[PDB]
């Protein structure tokens, strides 16, 4: 990663063995459950493109998902090149060359160049741009590897309402979209798919009931 | 988090893999027992709103509780907005814009803006404000996920007094001061078994818990 | 905790996850054996009142003991207030308000105030004062949760003297008092409660025998 | 390794016990799976040739692979010597002698000489040059220890398409761009089972892997 | 402990949770085997008397041994007092009072006084003086808890010579130089079995242990 | 160990508990397999003679090997004294006394003296000299505790060539000597002791075949 030293300088630091192992283990244990995305974002805090590639490369298995990840990265790289065409010319002593999409992804850039972009004034955060592309691709994988659809989450006749809401929002979380779309699913399905006993109790509470109030009434 | 380096400067630091792992494991092992709140508060020491969102996001399962958490955060965010009406105008070179409720919660603010507020002079501690909202919401979850009421904790006829007081105060802690002193000293005696109850009335009012527990050991 | 940086300044540091976990685990594994007190004192090295409350709050179970701990803290807090009545008046720019008993215990003081007291010149060590109260209460719990009394430690007819002395001082350690009282128990009971074979051997050694000499003679 | 301290100076640091243990364990658990190469590259971040030799030396077993590694290193060392003919002469007070192939590999150079080259201005990065040779040799071992050829990866008649693509690209990664794109998009379809193959021809050319995998889920 | 920071200053540092845990575990697993002494000495590197008391206090069980340890410490403390008679008088602004035996042992001295002695110029190393007393007492415990005498270590008629020498020197280490050389070279041969003994007399005096072990492999 | 601080000064640092435990564990798990030597060298990076003695002393068991280690150290210490006779005379304010062999081994020198030698300008690296002697003795133990001789490594009639080469170089590695002697064993035995099918294939490849080429042809 790029961390701050004691002189106000942003300097490169080696990725720690604990960080490497933590990322490998979370993929091993959780596959592509939704909580793997925050794990990846935090473990790649301040990462260079090289560090991001290191983390993705150390993943064992799930190579179909990782290949989909590469395709998403290339799409974002192609879009970046269309939005930032490079301007030919000799690079000045101080400055650094403009980064292409393949430079952000770390395929055509060295670590020294990645450090130069990230520690520049103002910084060009190729690590955060690359991380955005990876997380975009990881969100697609979480979508695809989700076993259940939100329309199939129905409360059982003897299932506690808390367990039903657990399944509802677990399923809703794996279908990543805007909150306007997640609030729409809730207002469309959560009460309507509760079991008959709890459904009649919640409709009397009215639409203005909080989840806390809904869960309290169906205890 | 935002911590002091070895030379007195407030700088941003990445949340450590040990901190992330510790928080994930304690929720996995303890769910929403009362001791999860101090663990969260300590593990989020110096956290930015982004760190707090990271920690809450790494929680697997318990999405009903975590959704209740979002609603509590939105309630506190709305109250913050009502108490701090925004003043329109261009931001001066040095200062930073005043934060809204969604900025404290980290949904409409960048990490750099959060660092700017927290390292400002004087600091706007958006991380501690957000953490206050989260702990408020986590406390609601603990109280709701408490299975037993203090009125149902009664000492068995052959149950050691120590084990009964363990269960009593464990339950009282989950049933989240004016009433916690109310349960103590009078509900505790009333729900003791007849054998220990008779010993405790002889002690008279003003007995410490140590004196109460010593008198009912045998 | 409050640690020293590289400029001679005492600054606040976050309690580490390793420290939190270590304290939780030692309570889980050892309950209130006597060695939990040194574990707590070392793990709370340099702790603020907030850190001390964090450690006590993270304890799962043993809530009867922890409630006795609160009562001991309130007694010491009440005594501190009786010995240090606060003097009303506006606090000067540099100085800090005088700490009440509830401020030392962290119930009416902020972390910022605790840092101010502990890093003041001269420091008011509210963390060490609070720690004294907690350890006082923890010593009472170790006393109460000790299963055996020193008068019941008697050497068996075939029990090795070393195992008997192990039980003797293990029991004596859980009854915390002054060493004058622990030397009294030893001079009153250790030889007198050895089995007949070793007892007759030790009485011939005389009162001036060291424990090493006593254990060597009864091997 | 040679890392920057908290004040901008390039100083030598001892390889940590965690780094040593991590490298030993990953070889123990993963042998020469493709993901062992990124692990080695990251764990040897900033390494001197001595650190690289330490890491390779701590490997227990697999001495046939490790001997192949030595031969690859010697081949690259010989090429370095042919491209950098040595210039005889006394070394000036300030500078350092030019490194031979065996100096980069750490067999004829001391740790102090390696520090001198790596911290020179401009630096002679003997650690990264050596690491390049090692990873080149490790890549040869991975390819040789790959059990299956990409031509033998065919989807079973009842095998889920996801599992088939997992095996396909796992195998393709061990079979170490002009031909890796060649297997993709046409070998992948050709080795699918008749049921999914018929769906994939209807998608037409230009289908992404996401579109291919979505179409053969059921 | 009292360690140097990253800038040359001797400052107090809290004993780490890893150091505490390591010491507790080694006593739990190894009791008072001889290798417990080096572990204690290394784990107490730079320790104050308070740290040393902390480490000894965290030991669970073995209270007979730990009481023998206290008596040894008191013996050394009394000898220190006899060798350093106290000089009455008011302490000057700069200096520190001379330490008694109980001050070195940490029973009558505060942590701040211990820091003052250890960071003084010249330093009064109360931590290393105390540690010397503790290791002296720990050595007495190891010797007392050694089950076997060197005279009872004899090679079996079919026991490999290597295993016999392992047991011989393991026992000799617990039986805590003038006599340790005495057991070596002549007791070692005398307690070998007749088969290896006959080989070792043919080697003649002056044989190294390597030569002795090589000659009795088969 | 002796590490560099932030002022360019080489200062003493305590040996870490992780380093102590790692060395103890590797001896417990690997005994005296050849890879224990690199483990020891890396874990003793920058070690003082005191640290080296600490690591050797913490070894449980294998006391015959450790005694052979002491004898090797004394031989090297005696040779050092013969090559560096000490010159009597008062030590100047700045300088330090010349180290004897027993000073390098840490038996007659204090930690303060070891720090003085190692941080001197120019440094007298007693830690690296001692480490050389220990590794010399450790190499002798790996030799002696090797169960197999290189002449007994013969490929089985159905044994894969890769497994045979694994055994060959594992055995060759435990007999530590110069590479000229290890290249001699390879050119004398590796092809000659392959099974008849692979042996005839390799002899046709000729002596100029690499190991990669030899292993590919006998797959
Ligand atoms: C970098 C990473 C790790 C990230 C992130 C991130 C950023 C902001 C927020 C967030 C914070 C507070 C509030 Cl108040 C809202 C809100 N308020 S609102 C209009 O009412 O919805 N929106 N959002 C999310 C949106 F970005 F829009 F600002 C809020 C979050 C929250 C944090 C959180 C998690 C938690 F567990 C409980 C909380 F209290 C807060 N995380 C999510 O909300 C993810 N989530 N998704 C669903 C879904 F899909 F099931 F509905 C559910 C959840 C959480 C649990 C209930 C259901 N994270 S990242 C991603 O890049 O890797
Ligand atoms: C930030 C977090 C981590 C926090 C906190 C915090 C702050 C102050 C105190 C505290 C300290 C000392 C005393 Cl004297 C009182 C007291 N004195 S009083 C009139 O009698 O009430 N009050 N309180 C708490 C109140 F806020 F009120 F000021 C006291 C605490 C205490 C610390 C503690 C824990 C412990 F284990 C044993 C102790 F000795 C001290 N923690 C609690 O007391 C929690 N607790 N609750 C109940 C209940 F509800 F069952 F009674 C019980 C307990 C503990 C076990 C017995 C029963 N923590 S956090 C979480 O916000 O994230
Ligand atoms: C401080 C410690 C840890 C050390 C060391 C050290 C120093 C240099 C080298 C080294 C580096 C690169 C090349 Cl090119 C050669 C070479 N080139 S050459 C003429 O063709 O032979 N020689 N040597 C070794 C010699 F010192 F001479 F410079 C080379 C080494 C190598 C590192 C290595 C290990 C590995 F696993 C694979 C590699 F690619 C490189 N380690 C060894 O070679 C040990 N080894 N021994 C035998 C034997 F005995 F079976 F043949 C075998 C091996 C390695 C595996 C195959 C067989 N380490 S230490 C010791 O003090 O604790
Ligand atoms: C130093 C070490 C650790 C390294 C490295 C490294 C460098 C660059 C890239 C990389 C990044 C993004 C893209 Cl877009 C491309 C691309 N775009 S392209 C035209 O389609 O090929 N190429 N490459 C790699 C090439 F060098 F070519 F530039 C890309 C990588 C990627 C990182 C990665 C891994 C992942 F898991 C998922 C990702 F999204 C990105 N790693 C690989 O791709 C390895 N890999 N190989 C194959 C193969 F062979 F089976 F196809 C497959 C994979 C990954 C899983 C699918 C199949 N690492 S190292 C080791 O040297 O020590
Ligand atoms: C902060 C914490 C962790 C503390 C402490 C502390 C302070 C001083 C001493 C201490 C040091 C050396 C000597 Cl010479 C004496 C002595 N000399 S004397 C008159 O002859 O008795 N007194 N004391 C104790 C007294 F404070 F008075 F100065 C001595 C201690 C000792 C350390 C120790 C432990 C050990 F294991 C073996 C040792 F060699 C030394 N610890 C104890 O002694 C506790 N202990 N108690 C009993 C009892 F009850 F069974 F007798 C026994 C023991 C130890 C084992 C034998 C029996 N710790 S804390 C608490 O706040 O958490
Ligand atoms: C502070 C602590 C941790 C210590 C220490 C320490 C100091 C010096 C030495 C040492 C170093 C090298 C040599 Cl050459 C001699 C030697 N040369 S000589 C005439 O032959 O005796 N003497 N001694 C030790 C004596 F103090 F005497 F100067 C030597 C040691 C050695 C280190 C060591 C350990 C090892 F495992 C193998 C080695 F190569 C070197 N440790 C011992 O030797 C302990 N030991 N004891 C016996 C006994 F008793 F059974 F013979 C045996 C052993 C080791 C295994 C064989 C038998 N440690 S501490 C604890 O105080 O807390
Ligand atoms: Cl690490
Ligand atoms: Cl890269
Ligand atoms: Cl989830
Ligand atoms: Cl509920
Ligand atoms: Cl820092
Ligand atoms: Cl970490
Ligand atoms: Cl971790
Ligand atoms: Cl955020
Ligand atoms: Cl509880
Ligand atoms: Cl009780
Ligand atoms: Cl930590
Ligand atoms: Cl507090
Ligand atoms: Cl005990
Ligand atoms: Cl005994
Ligand atoms: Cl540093
Ligand atoms: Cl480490
Ligand atoms: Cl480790
Ligand atoms: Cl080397
Ligand atoms: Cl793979
Ligand atoms: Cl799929
Ligand atoms: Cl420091
Ligand atoms: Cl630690
Ligand atoms: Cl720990
Ligand atoms: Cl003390
Ligand atoms: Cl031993
Ligand atoms: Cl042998
Ligand atoms: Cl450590
Ligand atoms: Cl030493
Ligand atoms: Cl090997
Ligand atoms: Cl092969």
């Amino acid at each position: 990663p790029i961390v701050q030293n004691l002189q106000g300088q942003m300097v490169h630091q080696c990725i720690s063995p604990r960080t490497l192992n933590a990322w490998v283990k979370v993929v091993e244990e959780k596959a592509f459950s939704p909580e793997v995305i925050p794990m990846f974002s935090a473990l790649s805090c301040g990462a260079t493109p090289q560090d991001l590639n290191t983390m993705l490369n150390t993943v064992g298995g799930h190579q179909a998902a990782m290949q989909m990840l590469k395709e998403t990265i290339n799409e974002e790289a192609a879009e970046w090149d269309r939005l930032h065409p490079v301007h030919a010319g000799p690079i000045a002593p101080g400055q650094m060359r403009e980064p292409r999409g393949s430079d952000i992804a770390g395929t055509t850039s060295t670590l020294q160049e990645q450090i130069g972009w990230m520690t520049h004034n103002p910084p060009i955060p190729v690590g955060e741009i690359y991380k955005r592309w990876i997380i975009l691709g990881l969100n697609k994988i979480v979508r695809m590897y989700s076993p259940t659809s939100i329309l199939d989450i129905r409360q059982g006749p003897k299932e506690p309402f808390r367990d039903y809401v657990d399944r509802f929002y677990k399923t809703l979380r794996a279908e990543q979209a805007s909150q306007e779309v997640k609030n729409a699913a809730t207002e469309t399905l959560l009460v309507q798919n509760a079991n008959p006993d709890c459904k009649t109790i919640l409709k009397a509470l009215g639409p203005g009931a909080t989840l806390e109030e809904m869960m309290t009434a169906c205890q």
